């Protein structure tokens, strides 16, 4: 089998994609936001607190026919941003894009942190991380992918994510139309249970490639890219008054800047980012101030290829025996 299903940022800014997901039956459509950095697979829900919803379309599990709850399942999750939430778990019907897996465990929320009340437009999360992370208890559960996996064609998903435009995810195939030249694939350590990978090097616009090795997580729900302090002062050094501001919290520019593109390694391959990819807009509304798409990852504890690093690729996520993970120009 296969499936595939577009990908839509939720505002003007690419902040996020949201994917459409069909739960139950009948099937209830929830858009949620795919992220290959956890594995969890949660909806807003009718259990959740009424006054943390305010806007979310919900899965109502008393109205699926296939819903079964999992009896004592608990599940509570926080993220990277400081974000998270909580609940019980059904088993249900999930459908991606016409890929269909029965007796996926739904996390329905009782609880959302502030963050997701005040994003209308993300109903939940679906976790496309190793299993390994999935944070129901007592009984660990799989991710959408590792249910499908031994169906699809090919055990693999790729990420197609757009700037200022649509993408696409799909499920069991590699679309060949959809990147230019060769896919380069780079070995995955999956021991902290992430698509964990180690990039060649970089450069700065039309600089001279650095050869330096960047152990990272392709992250498709990081909206931004988190590199080291040193590679991210030497990208923002090539920006007229840019600077690291402590209280936005990262490096800012001015809005009337030109930004410069950034290069990546792949093994031998390079994936470049062009510099309107890097342009988050203003820090707050009306200012000349302009938030930094390439921030440093000091304090994170780990480098991250988020949105903007992903968006400039067609990125493989290779679920064989051994996972690996490719790139390819587009």
């Amino acid at each position: 089998s296969t499936g595939s299903a577009t990908t839509t940022p939720i505002d003007s800014l690419d902040d996020a994609y949201i994917t459409p997901v069909q739960i139950g039956t009948p099937a209830q459509t929830l858009n949620l936001d795919f992220d290959t950095g956890s594995s969890d697979l949660w909806v807003f829900s009718s259990e959740t607190t009424a006054s943390e919803v305010d806007g979310q379309t919900i899965y109502t599990p008393s109205k699926s026919t296939t819903a079964k709850l999992l009896s004592g399942a608990t599940w509570s999750i926080s993220y990277g941003d400081g974000s998270s939430s909580s609940g019980d778990v059904y088993t249900d019907t999930v459908s991606v894009g016409g890929l269909t897996v029965t007796g996926q465990a739904v996390e329905s929320a009782k609880k959302v942190s502030s963050s997701f009340t005040e994003d209308s437009t993300i109903d939940g999360l679906l976790g496309l991380a190793f299993s390994t992370l999935n944070t129901v208890s007592p009984t660990q559960q799989k991710t959408f992918f590792d249910n499908a996996k031994a169906s699809l064609d090919s055990p693999v998903f790729t990420a197609d994510l757009g700037y200022h435009a649509p993408g696409t995810y799909n499920f069991g195939f590699i679309d060949t139309t959809a990147y230019t030249g060769s896919i380069t694939y780079t070995a995955v350590s999956t021991k902290q249970g992430f698509w964990e990978w180690t990039s060649t090097g970089y450069a700065v616009g039309s600089g001279t490639f650095k050869s330096t090795s960047i152990d990272g997580i392709a992250d498709t729900g990081t909206t931004l890219l988190y590199l080291p302090a040193t590679v991210v002062s030497a990208y923002w050094a090539q920006v007229s008054g840019a600077k690291s501001s402590s209280s936005v919290g990262g490096y800012v520019f001015p809005c009337s800047a030109t930004l410069p593109s950034f290069t990546f390694g792949v093994g031998s391959a390079r994936i470049v980012i062009p510099g309107d990819y890097i342009d988050f807009g203003p820090i707050s509304t009306g200012s000349s101030s302009c938030f930094g798409g390439i921030q440093s990852s000091a304090g994170i504890g780990i480098n991250i290829f988020g949105d903007v690093a992903l968006k400039a690729a067609f990125v493989v996520f290779n679920g064989a025996t051994t996972p690996t993970l490719g790139f390819a120009s587009k």
